[PDB]
Order: C-alpha cells, then sequence, then structure tokens
C-alpha cells in the first residue's frame, strides 16, 4: 500500500513543486533514489547509455548514503529536489531537442551528486576553521570540489559504474560536464554566472524551430551551469508550503553554524545568529538581491516557458515581505 | 667549503649542484635558510631559526630523491631563481615584506611531492590525485596542500608569530604563485605579462594595485621555473639531462600501459637538441623576452645567456 501511495506521487515527477517531503517520506528516505531512478526511466537514460538497473539503484542508494541524514538543508532531499527541479527546467520548451542525451546525463548526475557529503557549515566556515578541507583545496571552491570528487568516487564501488558502457569519449565529456557544471554552483561565483547568463539573454539567438541556439561548448555548458543553479537557488519559487519547509531547514543550518562560530570567538556569520536574525527579511533579501535576479534572467533566456514559475516567486517575496509589518 | 658557494646566493647561475653534493642533499634548507638571513626574514617576522630548520628539513624530505628533474635541487633553483629576480633594480622595494616571503615560500613548496609525471598523465590513468582534483591544476594543488600541511608538524609552523590577517593574505599570495606555475597557465600568463608591458609606468616599477602585483610575482616565479635555459650551460645541460630522463620514464610508463607516448617522452624517437631549441623559441624566450622588457633593460645578461644557449644547442643538431 505504501509502495502505491508513493507511486501515485512520483506520476508528478514532471511538475514544478512536487510534494517532495512527501516522497522522502513515502519512500523510506530515499527520494533521490525513487526521483534518479524514476527520471532515468522517464527519460529512457537506462536503454539509451546501458546502465544496467541493479547498477543505477546500488550507485543511488551509496551516494544518497554520503548525504548527512543530521544536516537540516544540505541533505538527500536536497539532492532529489535540485534533481527533479532540473529535469523539469530541461523539459523547457525554448530547449527542446537543444541537449544530447550525454549532456542530459550530465546535467541530472551533477545535480544528484552536486552536494554530497555536505558538512552544514559554508565554505568560509571552513576556511576560517582551517579545516582539512579548506587545507585540501587551497581555500577554493571547497565543498563543490569535495562533492565532485566523492560523487566520481563512489562509481568506483562494487557495482556502482553506472558509466560502465559509455565510450572512453562519452565518460570524458561527462566528467568534464560534470566538473563543469558542479563548480558553477559555488555561490562565490554567481555575481559572474549570473552576468554571463545576461549577456547571452542580450545576444540570444534562436533557431527556425523557435529553440535556443547553442552552438559552442562554451554556450552549452553555460546554459546548464545555469540551469543547475537555477535548480539549486529554486526554493522561492516553489508552492509556499515548500518554501516554508526549506526556509525552516536553512535557517537551522545557518543557526547550528553561528553557534558554532560564537563558541568559537568568531565573528557570527550573517543569517547565522539566532539571537539577531530576521527570518522574514532575510528571505525578502535572499529574493531581492539573489534569486529573482537569477530567475528573472533564466525566464528571458526561455521567455515566456518560466511566467507561472516566476509568478509563484513574486507571490511568495509578497508573501514574506507581508508578514515583516 | 659549502658557506665559499653560498656567498653567490644573490648571484643568476649559483652551483646549485655543487651545493646540493656538498650540503648532503639539503640544497633546499641551506639556501632557503641563506636567503632568509640575507633579506632579513627571520626577525622581520619572528621565526625561531630552530622552527625554520624543522620545517624545511621535512618539506625537503617530501620532494622524492628518485625523481630526476622534479626535486629538491628543483626546487632550491627556483628559491634562488625567485630570490634574484625580487632584486631586479625596476622592482626596487615595489613588494611588501610579506610579498617578499610568499615568493620565496611559494618557491620552495612549489613543486613538492611531485611524482615526475605530468597532469595528463595522472588524468589519463584516473589517478587519485586527479580524481581528488577534478583535473584541475592536479599537481600545483597537491603542492599547495603538502606545503602548507607540513606547517602543522612538530616545530615546523614558522608563520607562528605572523598575525592572523597576515597569514591569511600570505596563504592567498602563496596559492595564487603556486597554482600559476601549472604550464597551462602559461600563455594566459603571458598576455597579462605583455598587458602589464604595453600600459607600465615607470619613475622603476609602479604597480599599484594587488592584482598587477600579484601577476608580476606570477609571472616572476613562473620565469624562475622556466629558467633552466638562461643559466650558465653547465648547469643548463644538466638540467636538461634531468627533464629528459623524467620524461623517457614517463614515456616508458606509459608505454608499459600502452597508452600515448606525451611529447618529448618517447626515448626511441626523440632529440634532445631540437626539443631545446623548440622550448626556448616557443616558451622560454618569449617568456623571458616579454619579462626583459617589463624590467628593461636589467634582465640583459640573462638574456643574452639565453640567446647564448639557445645558439649552442642550435649548433649540436646537424
Ligand atoms: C531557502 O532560503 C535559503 C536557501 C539557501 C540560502 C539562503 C536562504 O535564505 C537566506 C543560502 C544562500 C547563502 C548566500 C550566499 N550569498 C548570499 C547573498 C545574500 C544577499 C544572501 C544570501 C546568500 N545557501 C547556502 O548554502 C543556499 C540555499
Ligand atoms: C630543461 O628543459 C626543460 C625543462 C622543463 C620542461 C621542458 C624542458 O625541455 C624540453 C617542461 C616544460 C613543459 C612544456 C609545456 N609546454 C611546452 C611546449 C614546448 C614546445 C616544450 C615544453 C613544454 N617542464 C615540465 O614540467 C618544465 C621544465
Ligand atoms: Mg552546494
Ligand atoms: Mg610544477
Ligand atoms: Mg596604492
Ligand atoms: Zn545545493
Ligand atoms: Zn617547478
Amino acid at each position: 500500500e505504501q509502495e502505491d501511495v508513493l507511486a501515485k506521487e512520483l506520476e508528478d515527477v514532471n511538475k514544478w513543486g512536487l510534494h517532495v517531503f512527501r516522497i522522502a517520506e513515502l519512500s523510506g528516505n530515499r527520494p533521490l533514489t525513487v526521483i534518479m531512478h524514476t527520471i532515468f526511466q522517464e527519460r529512457d537514460l537506462l536503454k539509451t547509455f546501458k546502465i544496467p538497473v541493479d547498477t543505477l539503484i546500488t550507485y543511488l542508494m551509496t551516494l544518497e548514503d554520503h548525504y548527512h541524514a543530521d544536516v537540516a538543508y544540505h541533505n538527500n532531499i536536497h539532492a532529489a529536489d535540485v534533481v527533479q527541479s532540473t529535469h523539469v527546467l530541461l523539459s523547457t520548451p525554448a530547449l527542446e531537442a537543444v541537449f544530447t542525451d550525454l549532456e542530459i546525463l550530465a546535467a541530472i548526475f551533477a545535480s544528484a551528486i552536486h552536494d554530497v557529503d555536505h558538512p552544514g557549515v559554508s565554505n568560509q566556515f571552513l576556511i576560517n576553521t582551517n579545516s582539512e578541507l579548506a587545507l585540501m583545496y587551497n581555500d577554493s571552491s571547497v565543498l563543490e570540489n569535495h562533492h565532485l570528487a566523492v560523487g566520481f568516487k563512489l562509481l568506483q564501488e562494487e557495482n556502482c559504474d553506472i558509466f560502465q558502457n559509455l565510450t572512453k569519449k562519452q565518460r570524458q565529456s561527462l566528467r568534464k560536464m560534470v566538473i563543469d557544471i558542479v563548480l558553477a554552483t559555488d555561490m562565490s561565483k554567481h555575481m559572474n554566472l549570473l552576468a554571463d547568463l545576461k549577456t547571452m539573454v542580450e545576444t540570444k539567438k534562436v533557431t527556425s524551430s523557435g529553440v535556443l541556439l547553442l552552438d559552442n561548448y562554451s554556450d552549452r555548458i553555460q546554459v546548464l551551469q545555469n540551469m543547475v543553479h537555477c535548480a539549486d537557488l529554486s526554493n522561492p519559487t516553489k508552492p509556499l508550503q515548500l518554501y516554508r519547509q526549506w526556509t525552516d531547514r536553512i535557517m537551522e543550518e545557518f543557526f547550528r553554524q553561528g553557534d558554532r562560530e560564537r563558541e568559537r570567538g568568531m565573528e557570527i556569520s550573517p543569517m547565522c545568529d539566532k539571537h539577531n536574525a530576521s527570518v522574514e527579511k532575510s528571505q525578502v533579501g535572499f529574493i531581492d538581491y539573489i534569486v529573482h535576479p537569477l530567475w528573472e534572467t533564466w525566464a528571458d533566456l526561455v521567455h515566456p516557458d518560466a511566467q507561472d514559475i516566476l509568478d509563484t516567486l513574486e507571490d511568495n517575496r509578497e508573501w514574506y515581505q507581508s508578514t515583516i509589518p
């Protein structure tokens, strides 16, 4: 019976606002596995790339295991949400037939691994505390390099190489695209990434069929980079009952980092002091300075495919603002 | 004795192989020690001389003695070459004492724990290093990580009496410098050096913002990394012998694995002399001529020796 209800909920996999928390509960805290498996079936990726079903499940379960269940936001539910949001963004009409199967596989795989083994603290916290991760990665995209290294390493575990039947050229291309995509999820690259997306929007070319014209790697990877970045920053664009749960979880994570910064005599990071935080004003500023500028630009790139998502974002911003006065 | 040769530490063409032999295979230590005294670094930064020695020894130990080129003698050579370039007249005290310390420390660690194979080899063999570093400046990220981690060994933190902000600043400059020694970044680096030359301002060089000053320091250590063909011929020839030995050993590993043999790495199909002339024509002379322009004309004798050495190598080709 519980499997039947889960199957009903997975019928929403192509919809923005999938009940991802319900799916995590109904799947036994396996949202990343079941949503990834569902999307691979939906896009015929097992047949296209000759991925053994048992190998796919084994990798997904291992990958999902390496997300921290004790981190409130950057956990396997977040990963599953970014995977499913990227899957929906890949289906946008303005991009129909634009990307190859290998690029679709790269974008979805990158989304699945993009936060694996996240410890629930920021890059700056890891740098400032002289963590082994920051020492390993020379303070440069510390978390994001780590997510990549773990996500690829787990392919080497027993019956986990889901890319075993790709050609060597296919594997090499996929690996580079996945690295390029996950490194672009570093928030310290957001401004430069949005600047380039804006440049592409103002110089955008479309084909005779009306889809976006991307005729070189730089343009192609930049669209996939911004797509996964939008998916990563998609919480305020979702139905409010989903958005508010994400806000609760990120604030829990922030406050826990602030508690450790406080116990260390460090200056507390912005939005991380539970004694002097405004959750509502922080969301309004997050939308106003980061999320709406990004999604407004994405919406321009794929116009008018994303108008409903942009409208939800604007409604939710009005709602969070309305709770301030 | 060893003290005799060390007095040339301020001279281009120091006898680093003799120093390496006379010092019991500790050229990096004794040359780093000597350079710190020459610049007054142990007192400028309150470095306990024993802590300096303990770190430098541990660092030297992490260079591989069985790697023919990228070993502790190479590290010593780049340290001393950078040291000399820091005293270019056109750069009179242009860098702060921390920027000086960062360039020298970066030089000393810039190849530590080098396995004697290229980044591309590590990528194509699915090495643990390339998996860790996502195929991006694999060696250079590792050199930095090792160089910094060794500061955490007992009595090895030579920066213990730097302030918190001095450490953070030094760390960033060292990382920026060592990452720029990746040879895949050479062309972008040269373009920035050229731009700086075409827009140079002078009284002596006037570099106002960090971005220009880190670029000079990056191209400086890059020059010191690529200085072998600008040294006296007797030193240059020993460097050529060592790099070709390391290249051929990589090409043998590529052959025993049946992978494609890297350029200049096929011992059954390599012209050592033509490779050197091509190396100078396409890489070393463009870089050192651009640098010579920047410090016009304080690099004249270095550019002269390079052109002398290129002529000699060309004359060995029938
Ligand atoms: C649901 O809500 C959130 C979700 C997320 C964040 C913040 C949220 O809410 C404040 C932060 C963003 C941090 C951040 C980086 N630069 C910024 C600049 C500004 C102005 C504000 C925030 C940031 N994340 C951290 O992993 C991503 C997910
Ligand atoms: C003494 O001589 C050498 C010393 C060194 C090298 C090559 C030497 O001699 C052929 C190579 C340079 C790699 C390289 C990158 N692009 C190139 C293009 C050309 C044309 C040649 C070489 C290179 N190194 C390897 O770590 C640095 C030291
Ligand atoms: Mg992340
Ligand atoms: Mg190197
Ligand atoms: Mg100034
Ligand atoms: Zn994320
Ligand atoms: Zn070197």
